[PDB]
């Protein structure tokens, strides 16, 4: 059976395991995002984590968001992995619910590997779930599968289970991606390390694009939990 290892209800506040990032980092954190994240965007409703995407300006750029992580706190290697997302749904919007190896640090993504347990851009009527990683050549790969959603904006549940052997996608309970990680066949040795959770919502970017819808603003994403389940 599965074993709850951890988990943030944000019944009591944002849970002290989370860090929050600041600024558009490197090149719109490598993707060329329009955001600055800052802790303010972040806040608690009713049980709720809310991340607020704003027309809001600091730093040079014109949107603020948040993005949080467990680095450095809490990582986990193996496990179902879950949390429960409402988010918005209009043009230039990308949230994310993903992880990265702890060893980012030291080898740099993609070496480190990403988990991307949901993301959706823009008003897609499907959200995606996709490893980034390096190959045995070397060679940036991703492999990624999509599922239809017809409202995002309701609640709905997003989970990886993972193992030595295969990561799996679910949205709702539904098997919609799966990848073999067995023998790190396709170079795929980095998802045998730990990884830490990341939440996010950017503005822009290389995927979804540079058409902002500015109407849209503010907008919200709600997490109701994130838990984390081991064997
Ligand atoms: O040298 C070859 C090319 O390098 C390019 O610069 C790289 C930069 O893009 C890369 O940025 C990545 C960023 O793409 C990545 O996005 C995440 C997704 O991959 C996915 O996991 O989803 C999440 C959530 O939506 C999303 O943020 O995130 C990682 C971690 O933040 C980030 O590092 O970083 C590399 C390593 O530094 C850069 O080399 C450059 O633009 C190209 O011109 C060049 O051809
Ligand atoms: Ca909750």
């Amino acid at each position: 059976n599965w074993t709850l290892v951890w988990q943030d209800e944000f019944t009591n506040g944002i849970s002290s395991d989370w860090v929050f990032e600041t600024g558009n980092g490197n090149s719109g954190w490598g993707n060329n995002e329009l955001q600055y994240y800052r802790r303010e965007n972040a806040t608690v409703e009713n049980g709720n984590l809310v991340i607020t995407a704003k027309r809001e300006s600091i730093g040079g750029y014109n949107y603020t968001s948040t993005r949080m992580k467990t680095q450095g706190r809490k990582s986990w290697k193996y496990g179902k992995v879950e949390a429960r997302i409402a988010m918005p749904s209009f043009m230039g919007s990308w949230p994310a619910f993903w992880m990265l190896g702890d060893n980012i640090s030291s080898v740099g993504w993609p070496a480190c590997g990403a988990i991307d347990i949901m993301e959706h851009v823009n008003t897609e009527a499907q959200t995606h779930g996709t490893i980034h990683w390096q190959d045995h050549n070397n060679t940036y790969a991703n492999y990624s599968g999509s599922i239809p959603v017809s409202s995002v904006t309701s609640y709905h549940i997003y989970t990886i289970e993972w193992d030595a052997s295969v990561i799996k996608w679910f949205v709702d309970g539904n098997l919609y991606h799966e990848a073999s990680i067995a023998n790190g066949v396709n170079g795929t040795s980095e998802f045998h390390n730990n990884f830490f959770i990341l939440l996010n919502m950017a503005i822009g970017g290389n995927w979804p694009g540079f058409n902002i819808d500015n109407n849209a603003f503010p907008a919200r994403m709600l997490v109701d939990y994130v838990r984390v389940y081991q064997k």
